[PDB]
């Protein structure tokens, strides 16, 4: 069952972003949580109102209700009092993980912080894998950053897709055969790892979309980032086995990252 929010409980304050789908606003929502009379929330308003989109909306709302985890962006409910159709989410003040990485990179984040970021993304992916859920578009741009470096996995909907697919995050079987699995999500996490330790640099930045496709399908691996300890690079490479059956489990990848997250390796980006 999907929770319904009364329109006059939502008070729109500021547009946070926009795409083809519609708009995202910062808002104050009343009668949502008991201790909080007024609390901040992220409101997604959808452009289309037609039944083809309206049924697709409820479908999304249902799935969003069923996904409940610490590192998955919280869905609070819906407002189906005509057009526009509203979707309420928790407020993540720092926005997407890609922009946060670039803006807190060459104060810049430390080894322990980047590992805290990585482990949090792995935790959410473990949750997803457990439900047999395939994200298909895992990347830092789809992760959100809240108060006190709390990282959650979400999903938005520009030059990051070829004709459309985020090829640079995709393994060969997904590029060639269009097959997205739990194993293809592990490959993506490996690329998310590269992105974290490069402070949000685009995978294969020295290459074009078409050139990168040939580079991935031939089995070329992204080089070890300067800020990346070799223990973390081993984790990435394990996510990048040509054979999906030979790629590590996300449960395992998280376990290894969590070990480093609590016991940070004595590493310095300068010496190598
Ligand atoms: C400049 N700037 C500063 N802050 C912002 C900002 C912009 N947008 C935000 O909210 C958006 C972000 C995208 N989004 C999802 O991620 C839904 C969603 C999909 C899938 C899923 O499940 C899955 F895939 F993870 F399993 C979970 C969840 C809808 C909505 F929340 C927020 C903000 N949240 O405050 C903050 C922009």
């Amino acid at each position: 069952c999907v929770h319904h929010i009364k329109r006059r409980d939502i008070v729109l304050k500021w547009e946070l972003g926009e795409g083809a789908f519609g708009k995202v606003f910062l808002a104050e929502c009343h009668n949502l949580l008991p201790e909080q009379d007024k609390m901040l929330v992220a409101v997604k308003a959808l452009k289309e109102a037609s039944e083809s989109a309206r049924q697709d909306f409820q479908r999304e709302a249902e799935l969003l209700t069923m996904l409940q985890h610490q590192h998955i962006v919280r869905f609070f409910g819906v407002c189906t009092e005509g057009r526009p159709l509203l979707m309420v989410f928790e407020y993540m003040r720092h926005g997407d993980l890609n922009r946060f990485l670039r803006s807190h990179g060459p104060g810049p984040l430390g080894l322990g912080q980047l590992l805290a970021v990585a482990s949090q993304v792995a935790a959410g992916m473990v949750y997803l894998a457990g439900l047999h859920f395939v994200h298909r578009d895992l990347a830092t741009r789809n992760c959100l950053v809240g108060q006190g470096l709390v990282v959650k996995i979400g999903d938005f909907g520009s030059t990051d897709y070829y004709r459309m697919l985020p090829i640079r995050w995709m393994p060969p079987e997904s590029i060639l055969y269009r097959k997205f699995t739990t194993e293809s999500d592990v490959w993506s996490f490996g690329v998310v790892l590269w992105e974290i330790f490069t402070y949000g640099k685009q995978p294969w930045y020295q290459l074009s979309n078409t050139e990168a496709i040939d580079c991935i399908t031939q089995g070329r691996e992204l080089e070890r980032p300067r800020a990346c300890p070799p223990e973390v690079y081993a984790i990435m490479r394990g996510c990048w086995q040509r054979e999906p059956q030979q790629r590590h489990s996300i449960k395992d990848v998280h376990a290894r990252l969590q070990a480093l997250a609590q016991a940070p390796p004595v590493y310095l980006d300068v010496l190598g």
